[PDB]
């Protein structure tokens, strides 16, 4: 690449060789000829083009060609034409290679062509909100209509990568309150299948690369030909111009093109326990051997009966069945589509019949029982915002902040990805025995709503389950590493100030493993206070070391660079008592909220038709972790302007933070296990679903 100024170089030692030889002997043929070969290789600059240059010294080697082997045969050396011939076949060889692989110039093209265009449609639609739910469904129709409009695969991937890259780039700015939630459904739904047009793309560029394999096994060792090896060129570029041609084909199989599926068939960590009773080493130290910090008796007084309790809490939560149901039905749904599986005549004697029989009756029975027990019939208002406005029913999907959650989102991304072609599927149980296949589309966007709902209440529970997190994990410097950090990048600065010398960068060196003490100046965000201790100790040694830095060595832009671095170196317990059992008061309704609609929900599932579980699960989710978190932060905010005595605080506050994760240990078993519930019940619903779709149609 930048060899080609060093074969300039030696293009003009050689002429200048040569012109030496030719500037006094009189021929009236090689010099000035030569002269301007040269010249024309010294202007010229080019890189990118790389037969720019490369046919600026085919001028020139034919110019020195007729200049050696003309005349001046005593004078002209001859050998430079075949140095610059052996060099004109190692820019045959390079042009070789880069014929290995060339499908990146114009796939970079057309993804430079591709990727404004989306920059200027979320330029007008940010700018939008840069310079309301409504708008959000105009918005929402308005992506629908770039999506079809912006058919191209490959930038397809892009796009969907840039409709998550710009939700994480506007994620931040304060213009929009569920835009993230929205467009989180977005790429969620828009990678439903996408994979299959990744293979379709990967099938193409195979072709393509059997193509050009083939085009470039065509281009053999010529090694010989100078005046002549054009043909092989122009051979190589009628190959290239009619493989380019042959790979727009191959990528015009456009992704609205590829913007079908199918569905034929699908399929479909209950309790988790964790002790962290042990990780404090001094609150276990504590559980292992103060009156400040065990004064009175707050009525709770056993710990190890309450981990047993928080285990078996664990434990018994395992008592999903909508979902075994559903499993039920698909396995029977196969079964009723293998019953007509014989031949023509002697099938439909007895058999299909039956076959007919039992799938006629699965479907009127799908209608009656999905009317009767459950995503129920003769409500049709939410179809229309659901499985009609279907722009505005994706931007109505409201999603959580966000493993079993992810399946359940791409379990939800693929399910409205058929229930699109499901309630374009209106019209056709005539064939299944005519106005109950639209029934079944408002009863699947019946039982979608009641799935959204749930979903909603999970975001309302997974928000309840992240302050309790963040109340469990908000366990003197702090913010006085600033300074800290700025000095390490002046020190880094100063290691490459050191490694920008042109003999004594080592004591610099030195001086940047000082600066592995301005690393650790950047690092741990009980004894980690004597590091910090120990931190502000080396930087008092270091600005000390920096006089005797700048001193020893003269360093004087460092001087001044030190001269500004050392210039930048700089009652309430019986109510708190009160309070913490009036939060294990407020964190006991949380568990009662969530433990008794989990044991109504759990125990007591059978007394309901997808309706009093479903019920409970909700009330579950309706847990009151945020009364637990108004007592928690009500003694958060009296400990925070508190004074420290410390025969209470420290420990005692690392325990109630390791308690309220101990509760939470044992709420992410109960959670977890309803997250297990509802993504196995929404993907067997969906699988249900695809074989009553196959029963509808067949």
């Amino acid at each position: 690449p930048s060899k080609a100024i060093e074969v300039r170089d030696l293009i003009k030692i050689v002429e200048s060789r040569a012109i030496s030889l030719i500037k006094n002997w009189p021929e009236n043929f090689v010099l000035r000829g030569l002269k301007d070969a040269i010249d024309a290789i010294l202007n010229l600059s080019p890189f990118s083009p790389i037969a720019e240059y490369l046919s600026k010294l085919e001028r020139v080697f034919h110019l020195l060609s007729e200049w050696e082997k003309l005349a001046s045969r005593e004078y002209s050396l001859a050998n430079e034409m075949d140095l610059i011939k052996k060099k004109i076949i190692d820019w045959r060889k390079f042009e070789l290679s880069n014929w290995n692989n060339l499908l990146k110039l114009e796939e970079y093209k057309l993804s430079e062509r591709v990727y404004p265009r989306l920059y200027s449609i979320l330029q007008f639609i940010i700018l939008k909100p840069f310079f309301f739910t409504k708008q959000n469904l105009c918005e929402s129709a308005s992506i629908i209509v770039q999506f079809i409009t912006d058919l191209t695969v490959g930038e397809f991937q892009l796009c969907l990568k840039c409709l998550l890259s710009f939700s994480q780039h506007a994620a931040s700015l304060r213009i929009c309150h569920g835009i993230d939630a929205m467009l989180l459904n977005i790429y969620h739904y828009f990678e439903q299948f996408l994979s299959k047009v990744s293979e379709a793309i990967h099938t193409q560029k195979q072709s393509l690369e059997n193509s050009i394999k083939e085009r470039i096994l065509l281009m053999s060792w010529k090694d010989t030909n100078v005046y002549a090896l054009k043909e092989s060129a122009k051979k190589s570029h009628a190959e290239l111009f009619k493989v380019l041609h042959r790979y727009r084909e191959v990528l015009r199989q456009p992704v609205s093109s590829y913007l079908s599926q199918k569905h034929d068939w699908d399929s479909l960590e209950n309790n988790s326990a964790m002790w962290v009773a042990k990780k404090v080493n001094l609150s276990p130290s504590y559980i292992e051997k103060t009156e400040i910090m065990k004064l009175v008796p707050v009525r709770f007084s056993n710990t190890p009966t309450t981990l047993r309790l928080m285990w078996t809490l664990f434990a018994n939560v395992e008592k999903s069945t909508f979902t075994n149901m559903v499993s039920n039905l698909i396995t029977d749904a196969r079964e009723l589509m293998k019953l007509t599986p014989e031949t023509i005549n002697d099938d439909n004697l007895s058999e299909i019949k039956h076959l007919k029989s039992r799938k006629h009756l699965l479907l009127t029975e799908t209608f009656k029982t999905l009317k009767a027990f459950g995503l129920q019939y003769r409500v049709k208002a939410g179809i229309e915002e659901n499985l009609s406005n279907l722009r505005n029913l994706l931007a109505v999907i409201p999603t959580f902040p966000v493993l079993s959650i992810e399946k359940v989102d791409r379990s939800l991304m693929k399910s409205l990805d058929f229930i699109p072609k499901f309630q374009t599927l209106a019209g056709h149980q005539h064939n299944d025995l005519v106005p109950e296949v639209q029934k079944g589309v408002g009863l699947f966007n019946s039982m979608l709503s009641l799935q959204l709902g749930e979903r909603a209440q999970l975001v309302e529970f997974t928000n309840e389950l992240l302050a309790l997190k963040n109340v469990y994990s908000e366990v003197y410097d702090h913010d006085f590493e600033n300074r800290a950090q700025a000095v390490s990048m002046l020190c880094q600065i100063y290691a490459i100030v050191i490694q920008k010398h042109s003999s004594f960068q080592s004591i610099g060196h030195e001086l940047s493993r000082f600066a592995d003490l301005l690393s650790n100046k950047l690092f741990p965000s009980a004894d980690k206070v004597s590091s910090i201790r120990d931190q502000q100790k080396g930087i008092n040694d270091l600005i000390e070391y920096c006089r005797k830095k700048r001193t020893e060595l003269p360093e004087l832009s460092y001087c001044f660079k030190h001269l500004v671095s050392l210039q930048s170196l700089k009652d309430e317990f019986l109510n708190l008592m009160n309070f913490v059992l009036n939060l294990f008061d407020s964190l006991l309704s949380s568990i009662e909220t969530a433990t008794k609609n989990m044991r109504t929900f759990k125990e007591l599932a059978e007394t309901s038709s997808f309706i009093e579980m479903s019920s409970c699960f909700s009330k579950v989710l309706r847990a009151f972790n945020l009364k637990f978190q108004s007592m928690k932060l009500s003694s958060l905010k009296e400990k925070l302007r508190s004074s420290s005595v410390d025969k209470m605080s420290c420990q005692l506050l690392m325990l109630f933070l390791p308690v309220c994760e101990q509760f939470i240990n044992l709420a992410e078993s109960v959670l977890d296990y309803f997250i297990n519930v509802h993504n196995s019940n929404l993907d067997s619903l969906s699988k249900i679903s695809t074989l009553f779709f196959m029963v509808a149609n067949n």
